[PDB]
């Protein structure tokens, strides 16, 4: 199809999405950067989807934390998340789709501004939500690896997949794990989408970054990186161990990995087959040029390998 603009989609009923393509480009992700603002939609996908449990109930990626924002911004694991919330509101009212449709479109378009990043499939259709999440239904920084594989399992996620997603964390910070240095990065490329991530996560703990006593919060290897307790701990569980380290020096596998995981969790509470694929209106990533290293000045005798079945690579530094 030939959207009015004489832009084109495989799908006619995409290409409303266009003009608000260019609306977020432009006054959400600040001139379409991979910034701040794409990190926080980023993040807000998760927190949108996961409020998803079998027994207790939460229609998953639905828009809800918007649509319900006075209860589930409530919530202590979504601190921070009332920015954002507060930022997508008026673009959801201004338009025309879903709560739930903008959030992941958001999200995906946002991925899309970052090198080495990836066009996450995207489906349009979503109704509006009918019920808030359940509280405690959020991941937290402190929760032990098997809290967290039960919790994501219970949403439908494997160990692996685990994993798989938190290569969203190659592009973040954190503002509220240490108040006193707000926007310090997980990896040391919070501007990429690359392996940095896992490769940094399996360094000997340091120093603290900025103070010493914060719940949830590991030794970083590094002084202008902050690292969580649950990624200190997932980098280094038998459960998930092996499939982390996989990652290092692996940007196809965490390409095709995280594209698919993300689908999976942008779908959560919906069904495929009633929504319209508009996946190829998610503009093109940018390119990885440099090759993943140590920190220079760091090498294999800083990592703690957890894989017993595969050595670390042998990666420059
Ligand atoms: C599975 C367990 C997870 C835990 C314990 C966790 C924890 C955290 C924490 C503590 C922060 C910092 C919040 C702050 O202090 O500002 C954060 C940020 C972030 N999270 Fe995770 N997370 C998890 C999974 C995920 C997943 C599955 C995604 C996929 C979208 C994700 C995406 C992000 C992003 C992109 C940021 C950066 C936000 C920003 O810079 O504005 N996280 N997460
Ligand atoms: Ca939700
Ligand atoms: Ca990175």
């Amino acid at each position: 199809a030939t959207c009015d603009d004489g832009r084109t989609t495989a799908n006619a009923a995409c290409c409303i999405l266009f003009p608000i393509l260019d609306d977020i480009q432009e006054n959400l992700f600040d001139g379409a950067q991979c910034g701040e603002e794409v990190h926080e939609s980023l993040r807000l996908t998760f927190h949108d989807a996961i409020g998803f449990s079998p027994t207790l109930g939460g229609g998953g990626a639905d828009g809800s934390i918007i649509a319900f924002d006075t209860i589930e911004t409530n919530f202590p694991a979504n601190a921070g998340i009332d920015e954002i919330v507060s930022a997508q509101k008026p673009f959801v009212a201004k338009h025309n789709i879903s709560a739930g449709d903008f959030i992941q479109f958001a999200g995906a378009v946002g991925v899309s501004n970052c090198p080495g990043g990836v066009r996450i499939p995207f489906f349009l259709g979503r109704p509006d939500a009918v019920a808030a999440s359940p509280d405690h239904l959020v991941p937290e920084p402190f929760d032990s690896v098997d809290s967290i594989l039960a919790r994501m399992g219970d949403a439908g996620f494997s160990p692996v997949e685990v994993v798989w997603l938190l290569a969203s964390h190659s592009i973040a910070a954190a503002d509220k794990v240490d108040p006193s240095i707000p926007g310090t990065p997980f990896d040391s490329t919070p501007g990429v989408f690359d392996s940095q991530f896992f490769i940094e996560t399996q360094l000997k703990g340091r120093l603290f970054p900025g103070t010493a006593d914060n719940k949830g919060e590991a030794q970083s290897p590094l002084q202008g990186e902050i690292r969580l307790q649950s990624d200190h701990l997932l980098a280094r569980d038998p459960q998930t161990a092996c499939e982390w380290q996989s990652f290092v020096n692996n940007q196809p596998k965490i390409q095709n990995r995280f594209a698919a995981t993300m689908s999976k969790m942008a779908l959560l509470g919906q069904d495929k087959t009633k929504l319209i694929d508009c996946s190829d209106v998610i503009p093109t990533p940018p390119a990885l040029v440099g090759a993943a290293h140590l920190p220079a000045g760091f090498s294999l005798s800083d990592v703690e390998q957890a894989c017993a079945a595969t050595p670390f690579p042998a990666l420059t530094a």
